[PDB]
Order: structure tokens, then sequence, then C-alpha cells
């Protein structure tokens, strides 16, 4: 349910999920595999209330587009089926940090990131 707030909660059907994987041949030091899942939340589509569209297509986060869409990368189990899972508590999480502003109430660490993207043209 992605329960959010009191009137907030997405049925985890307004998502779209897909697979993610590379090849062994890699030209860096790699030898794991891959079995990820990429979880893309389209914002301008989905039932949130106005007030969260604006919230989430205001903000600045080098995991979203200005479109409306806000891209997650779960890797850490070895199937492709505990990822879609662990790619949630992600959603979750940044969702309540870019339409609040400041709180202590709930737990809350900010910590460092490792990440990049890839804007297409």
């Amino acid at each position: 349910m992605i329960v959010i707030s009191r009137h907030v909660a997405i049925p985890d059907g307004e998502l779209e999920i897909t697979a993610i994987r590379a090849q062994g041949a890699g030209g860096q030091h790699v030898n794991k595999t891959s079995t990820a899942i990429h979880l893309r939340f389209d914002i301008r589509a989905s039932s949130l209330p106005e007030y969260y569209k604006e919230r989430l297509l205001a903000a600045s986060h080098h995991l979203i587009s200005s479109d409306g869409v806000i891209v997650i990368k779960a890797q850490e189990y070895r199937s492709q089926e505990l990822n879609r899972e662990a790619a949630l508590a992600r959603l979750v999480a940044m969702i309540k940090e870019l339409t609040t502003e400041k709180k202590a109430r709930r737990p809350t660490r900010s910590g460092p990131s490792s990440g990049e993207n890839l804007y297409f043209q």
C-alpha cells in the first residue's frame, strides 16, 4: 500500500516496475551478477494529490526527472524478486523528504550518497 500519509497510499499497481541486468564482459573490475530491479514511478500518472504532485515535481533530486518521474535501482539480493520490495523502501523515503522541509519527530538520518544518472539524447 505505500502509505505515505492519512489519505496517501499507492496500491503498488500504479508504478512501472522493470528488470535490469548487464552482461558478464565489463571494462572495469567486475565479476558479480546483476539481477537488479528498476522502480520507475510517474507522479503525473499516479492517484497522488495535487499538493504531492507539485511537491515531487518541484523537487530537486539526482534520481528524479523534471518530467514528473522518480527512478530507483535496488540491488542487494541474488534474485530479481527481493529487490522489487527493497526499492519501495527508497521510494517512500524520498517522497517523505521531498514533500516536507524539516522534521525530527520521525526517524530521519541523512548520510553520504553514491550515484549518477543517464540522460538520453
